[PDB]
């Protein structure tokens, strides 16, 4: 017998209260997950040509993919009860599982259709011998509004994985067009050579009448992570019976990094997951004007090698440029990366499932945005991808969570000092354009979706902080700090070009009170944000199962010229902390989540921090409290 | 209900009787049967290197394969009780039912290994569309000296037909080593080509690490029947998880026939079934030396075309060359038709299955026979392939059988005089040697196993009738006649060469008595052996489920040279009277196999026959009664 007293010190042991008993504690109310349960990859994701409705995927429970709808990306509504569930295993197909799937929105019958991964075997790692038919896709078709996919009665689409190919995996299927490798694909060796004649041809390129293209992830044996590329065959938009193989258009050696240090995009690891392939602008959006991206979770491991574990799980980025499959025999176009990093710097974030969202969705029309835009989702693993020391699972009654949707699209760093900071090599960015003076920078821009964002702070209590200078080490308590665990807390540091070559550290203190607190600080050594969690929860000591380990991401804050004086890039911060859920934003161009697991009612406090070292300038310091409700139905 | 009186007259209506009544009425005792039930396409057999036994199997009650053993050829054993099964359906592979296979004797772990069409949707059938992944070839292995086959934990080792093409079946695998294949496939495109450089390669060929061929079964909408060719991989004997499509070696335009009028190998039809490939010699098979032969079964059907049914079941047989795939981007190699006729001409007659069986197999040890042999088991539809108007099967208990193990070679007729009825085209022949006098003829021999032959003659009882000359109609009773339904009938019939222009029919009527007879005669007309059983079963006027047209094969029998004077070659008739099951056998050629249901204890009579049409001369006519008992453990 236990009532759970959060204003008392946690028993020892958390696993062993009774079921359900921690299911309140550090649950978000912004962000999406079941009513219940586990939630894995996100997937699935589409517009409702009939209604204009987002509909949003999810695996749930390790039994199929479940479902939810959204007319403004703001707040959701369950497709059904008892799970949710739009489709399950236990088909001719999948008669052992159902893994991630990707929708057409208008496919077979003319209505979305998802072409998913069926499992017929497991287990299933990069590091043991691949099962022959282990992966497979088919198709399933929406029904009822999407409240359900009914499978095919048929075998899979793409019933094997490539010839002889010695696979280390075969799954999570993503579809999309593209003018380039359309008119690529319809070239001479030679007339598509040049990126002329084909430019012509792509700005006559129409959508409508284009064919799906398919990413599947995996890698193979002894050689390497990959993503297997097909398309509806013949380029035949009509046809979704049969899918032409066109290749590893994107391939790594085994456990390779980009950049000679693996430094700002971690390394591509021994498998590819979840690959999704976006054609952005600066606006956001284009399949036909846009630069190639691609998102991609990889597994990695440090040696000796533990079969069946994968420690490293990074949720990384690359952009770059797509041509003709080289005079070999081997792929039919390539894509070559000319800059990487991550999507999210989290440990426990990985396998990002997005979606274009047109302008003609219900969404974009109410919120007035006049272009299409790409909607990314990432997976907050709720127990480190199964690997927790005892996490009180069943006491918690659910487990993960997706982070809040994001918005990708190629952001741009203008009035960029053009020296060394610039032109390292091994990269998340590119010059857009220089003058030897300065020069524009190129990068994945990501954001929280604008109505995500604004319904965070719509009906919030909003309380600001004075400008501020911190020299000498000090910890300042905010003048007045939220009461509650759900707030977004925005800020700007300012430092001094002196700061580089420092051991500072500067930042905050969140969900404190005497016995926790959760550091977000910057610090110049090694150019990184960094989450502190070695005080964040007064039950971890006890509880192995909730991770402590430090979090971090890089960040480079470059020399710019504001008004025609030079100045370290400002440090634009904004966190969102949802209750355990916590968000960390800068530059509109960097993420990292994690989860900050304090105990008592009280750990609500925010205080400024900064260890002395250099000096820092707080700037635009707000607090606004509250979030709001994503699931009203519930 | 009723006890099985017959010596009294039948009941009007079988299918009144009680279930099994008529179980023994005309079940054979020397055929290949399971101990009850249903058989439907033979398949899977194969020596046992380790034991040296023969293994027989078969499908049983539409749920799978069963299967039985022999170490003569003579005599059966079950491989084990309650159906026999060796393997059944319920797999992940083949959730719906398992068709044809084969085995390879030494496959994976070193053990006989079956390669068989495991399904997952039906229906299937040429004239209906055809369903994605409803047939896959999977792999089982032998356990427990093969009383049972285990399937491979793993998907289909070829999960799906020829890409993007519109298959109308892929069934049916059968795996075979050749010589010829392998060369063709080794050499240059030119070097191919001459037969002379083709040949050294050849004869330094080594079966024991050949790499194995399989053909599969079906045809292409729209398009023709064809065989789809497959190899392990790189022809790596050892690669047995991946096979690379050789291309359709053999296709056929849809309902074309051989012959400018299909008159002697009936028409390719709508669809190819059972394909055997086979390398005989003039003693017997040699993947090294032998001719290529191929065996198969074509649904053939009349216009208009009734969907899901195929009116006409051919068991076809085919020799020829095979030479490297055209110039053109086809199949790797190709199979040209040289020749072609009937493996046996009866209706019910259909999807043989057969096997090389090594002269060092404890079979032929014991018989003593020194060289390699191919052994073909036939089909006999119990049922006219299910479309039997009411058959009584449930009174019966069992239906189907499997006709004598017949072994297949290069036979040659010697001493032909070279004209017109040698040089007709489209025939069942090829000129070997000539010299515009006599000429040696080649052509598929078809004879009884000789060790089945031996058996049905060891133990009989012998009657011969003396040698005689009809020459006015009439129907003489044999001096003494059988007093049951198990014997074989031999007897040779001459023929004067005015009788090629007459309207004679000669022969002898069987299982006669005052109410019933079956007629079995040659017929100069149309050069046929001739199955009249108008008035073979006193059951069958009102029992529309006995079938009693006429069933006929085409027969030639040419001008020869015996004694420097030339004549019509002897009919050299083997008659093989097995109850209700009846096999014609002639001049080591031909078979021509159905159904005699007689109904009463007493038709058990001979009779010579002759119309009065011209001249006929009855020389070394014999009958053995008795047969022997297949399954002496039952
Ligand atoms: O269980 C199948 C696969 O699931 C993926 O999400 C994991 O990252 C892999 O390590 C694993 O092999
Ligand atoms: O059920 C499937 C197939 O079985 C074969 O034996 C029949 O002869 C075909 O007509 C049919 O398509």
């Amino acid at each position: 017998s236990y009532h759970l007293d959060t204003t008392a010190p946690p028993p020892t042991n958390l696993s062993t209260l009774p079921n359900n008993t921690l299911f309140h504690l550090w649950r978000p109310r912004a962000h999406i997950l079941p009513a219940e349960g586990q939630i894995g990859d996100p997937c699935a994701h589409y517009t409702d040509p009939s209604t204009g409705l987002f509909h949003v995927g999810f695996l749930h429970d390790g039994d199929g993919i479940a479902g939810a709808t959204t007319a403004n990306l703001a707040t959701y509504t369950d497709t059904s009860d008892n799970g949710s569930f739009l489709i399950q295993p236990g088909g001719k197909n999948d008669p052992v599982a159902v893994f991630d799937g990707a929708v057409i929105p208008v496919g077979v019958n003319n209505t979305p259709t998802l072409l998913y991964t069926s499992v017929s075997f497991l287990p299933i790692h990069w590091s043991i011998p691949y099962t022959r038919g282990s992966e497979t896709q088919s198709l399933a078709v929406a029904r009822d509004g999407g409240r359900r996919f009914d499978k095919l009665d048929q075998g899979p689409v793409i019933a094997d994985h490539p010839f002889a190919v010695d696979v280390t995996a075969f799954r999570d299927p993503f579809v999309f067009r593209s003018a380039r490798l359309d008119v690529l694909l319809s070239l001479d060796e030679e007339v598509a050579r040049n990126e002329t004649a084909v430019q012509q041809a792509v700005d006559g390129w129409t959508e409508k009448n284009a064919p799906w293209y398919v990413a599947v992830s995996g890698g193979v044996h002894g050689v390497g992570p990959a993503q297997f590329l097909y398309r509806q065959n013949g380029g035949n938009a009509s046809e979704f019976q049969y899918w032409e193989y066109l290749g590893e258009w994107w391939q790594e050696a085994t456990n390779s990094s980009w950049g000679d240090e693996g430094t700002w995009a971690g390394r591509w690891g021994f498998n590819f997951e979840t690959g999704n392939v976006l054609f952005l602008t600066e606006e956001g959006h284009d399949p036909q004007t846009g630069e190639v991206f691609v998102t991609l979770g990889t597994e990695g491991s440090g040696l000796p090698i533990v079969p069946q574990v994968s420690s490293i799980h990074d949720m990384l980025w690359a952009a770059g440029e797509v041509g003709v499959g080289s005079e070999q025999e081997g792929a039919k176009v390539e894509f070559s990366p000319s800059m990487a990093g991550f999507l999210d710097w989290g440990f426990s974030a990985y396998a990002a499932a997005g979606k274009v969202l047109p302008a003609s969705s219900a969404v974009s029309k109410t919120s007035g945005v006049e272009v299409d835009r790409y909607v990314s989702f990432v997976w907050l693993t709720g127990d480190q991808y199964e690997q927790a020391d005892g996490f009180p699972t069943a006491q918690q009654g659910w487990t993960g969570s997706l982070l809040l949707p994001r918005e990708l699209k190629v952001q741009t760093v203008e009035n960029v000092v053009d020296n060394e900071l610039v032109r390292e090599e091994g990269v998340s960015w590119v010059v857009g354009e220089s003058d030897n003076q300065t020069a524009t920078l190129r990068t994945l821009g990501i954001t929280i979706a604008r109505e995500t964002k604004a319904a965070l702070l719509a009906n919030g209590s909003v309380t600001a902080e004075e400008d501020r200078t911190l020299q000498t080490a000090a910890v300042v308590p905010f003048a007045q700090s939220p009461s509650s665990k759900f707030f977004v807390l925005t800020a700007q540091l300012e430092f001094p070009a002196s700061a580089r070559s420092s051991p500072l550290q500067s930042g905050f203190e969140i969900l404190a009170s005497e016995l926790e607190r959760t550091a977000i600080y910057y610090q110049f050594s090694n150019e990184s944000l960094v989450v502190d969690r070695s005080q964040t929860s007064a039950a971890a000591p006890t509880n192995p199962g909730l991770d402590s380990f430090t979090e971090s991401g890089k960040l480079r804050l470059f020399d710019v010229i504001e008004n025609g004086q030079e100045q370290v890039e400002t440090l634009d911060l904004t966190v969102v902390v949802d209750n355990a859920v916590v968000e960390v934003y800068a530059n509109g161009r960097f993420a990292l989540s994690t989860w900050a697991r304090s105990w008592y009612d009280n750990s609500t406090q925010i205080r400024f921090f900064h260890n002395g070292e250099g000096e820092v300038q707080f700037r635009n310091v707000s607090v606004s409290e509250g979030l709001y409700n994503a699931w009203p139905e519930r």
